[PDB]
């Protein structure tokens, strides 16, 4: 956005006010830092402006810390790291810039994911995102980028057969019996309505290029071109978690392999893991849930120290379900993370049957994970 | 945003999807004119990307048609001449290229504003808008540059006196009581809502560098950095549409006279008159306007067709108040459009009058102006 045209101003004047701010990106951002990355730019010409605008837009709220900044490429982590760095040591638990992430798409080394109580779990997912190394990311791509991105993605998308066969639909021709069927299906997407999201520009051009491919079974689906190139998720009504992460880790597999013979691999490295548009979500990118019935433990004076003492984490959803799923994403492998779902939930289950004895559950709590 | 790496991808594959689209963009762009302006730019930068986005991202509603296009830049309008005049000539009732835009702004030409019914006329106003030479507008600028106008702006308007004196309210640093103050006069502004201006990018930063102006008399108001550098407007309870226009008239000379000393003078050329971010307010960008009650007129078979007639329209808002302003932004002066203004309101009133006793009003009916 005439970046030359800008740096004809003084630092001081394009510098972001943000005294009412409460995210990560206005934490770490000072005027030294803002003068020395201004005039910085990756291949694709993303800048720093670009990497900070949503929190510069976006002060947020005092009781929740957002992010506050994205990624536009790859090599955005690398040319701006004095800013992204201490922003992912502080969002992701200390991890440093010298430190190194584990990737494990083994599901094989999961113990123990095919029996957690189907009375209590009522569906088992795992999801993740994936950026195709040699297109920019949604905050920053063209409309040929993401075209390109499209294709590819489909065309592989296409090509699987057995329990992964399955059909592309595009969100720009997509009739209202298609649509109607993915939203009881749970599997739609639209247009983002967050302005976290919109400050960043990654709505633009919407819906060209973006679309939902799901197997026949409904067991594997495909959001293409939303906040990131692709968000894949495994799913199942029940407890079989292992049975959804070998799902998960074989679909994804066979995407991979598809992606790295056409020259456009999974974007990966061994810092950062897999990278994504949002800081947040970098290394395994993996949110592994559940939907679990505690309807005595939630009510425990204890069960959020719990869910932190397991690493997980809550959101919303007969009677009193929650959305169970693993806090971390960097640091710690595909597999760690989703055997830490199974052994939180299986006790969690356990506390909750004890609960319903009126059996006191402290000899239960486990010390800090 | 990468205009030398988005050009790296053919014109096809970065040509936009508008088969869906009603907006007067879509109707210009076809995949010749793209591809002979994707790679120009203004000296800041600004694309022909970045002109349509918004009419790429809000295809509209077959009903009324949207413009799908806004200006950067000055230059703008110049280097996508291509795109702009026809849509300008569409948009404008046939004005062309090489046509001139009038500019009066002698209020003194203004004939016989003074006496419209207050029984009828409950109150009046002009209101434009203006950009600054020498800055981008507000879907590109810079924080340093709409900081720039700010204080330009605020530096002219608290050196006025008189009439002219008032006070500068940040939109930052407003207190809850001066903001109440602000929204019961009606003199608040807030974050866009509308898609239309979001997806041009003129939000960002919000509320960095807006704020609003007025004068102790509470007649003369000035937005900055809202939809344009300037938004002016000239206001009174009751039908003196003539000492409305006066003020204004006045009261934009006396900043304009500022601007002109420092350098930055209202931008204006003598094809498009006063330059601003939509074409649709190219020329005067000048709305007179009245709420009248039009309690029997409003329900005449031939309403619409004598609003057209005298170039006016309506909007929304004791009894069946509408909102009546000029239609005509370019090719006609800011005096000539008072006029007209002036003229109609009088006709529609003595209609109104006709009316209420019963009488036909079909020979008072103007031949089209």
């Amino acid at each position: 956005t005439h970046n030359k045209y800008k740096l004809n101003y003084k630092s001081e004047e394009e510098y972001p006010d943000l005294s009412k701010h409460n995210n990560h990106m206005a934490k770490v951002l000072t005027p030294d830092l803002y003068k020395k990355l201004r005039d910085k730019e990756t291949p694709s010409g993303f800048t720093l402006d670009d990497v900070i605008q949503t929190g510069v837009d976006n002060p947020g709220h005092p009781f929740i810390m957002t992010v506050g900044c994205v990624a536009g490429d790859e090599e955005s982590y690398t040319v701006f790291k004095d800013l992204f760095d201490p922003i992912i040591q502080d969002r992701h638990g200390g991890f440093k810039p010298t430190d190194k992430h584990k990737t494990d798409l083994n599901h094989e080394n999961l113990k123990g994911g095919d029996d957690l109580d189907p009375h209590y779990v009522l569906s088992s997912r795992v999801r993740t995102g994936r950026s195709i190394k040699g297109y920019t990311l949604p905050p920053h791509c063209s409309r040929g980028e993401r075209r390109a991105v499209e294709k590819l993605s489909v065309e592989a998308l296409n090509s699987l057969t057995g329990e992964f066969k399955g059909k592309y639909y595009p969100l720009k021709s997509m009739t209202e019996q298609e649509q109607q069927q993915l939203i009881d299906d749970h599997f739609l997407f639209d247009k983002p309505v967050s302005p976290l999201l919109l400050a960043s520009g990654m709505a633009r051009d919407w819906p060209d290029a973006r679309g939902i491919w799901h197997n026949d079974n409904k067991s594997f689906l495909v959001w293409v071109n939303e906040e990131d190139h692709l968000r894949v998720i495994s799913m199942e009504k029940g407890g079989n978690m292992k049975e959804v992460f070998r799902r998960f880790c074989v679909g994804l597999q066979k995407i991979e392999e598809i992606f790295k013979k056409a020259g456009h691999p999974f974007m990966w490295n061994e810092h950062l893991g897999y990278v994504l548009t949002c800081p947040s979500n970098l290394g395994t990118g993996l949110r592994g849930g559940v939907h679990v019935k505690l309807a005595h433990l939630s009510k425990h004076p204890k069960f959020e120290e719990i869910l932190t003492r397991l690493r997980l984490q809550k959101r919303g959803t007969v009677g009193s379900v929650f959305d169970i799923s693993n806090a971390d994403r960097l640091g710690s492998s595909e597999v760690e993370q989703v055997q830490l779902v199974v052994d939180g939930v299986k006790l969690m289950v356990e506390m909750e049957k004890k609960l319903e004895k009126g059996q006191s559950i402290d000899d239960m709590i486990p010390a800090q994970k």
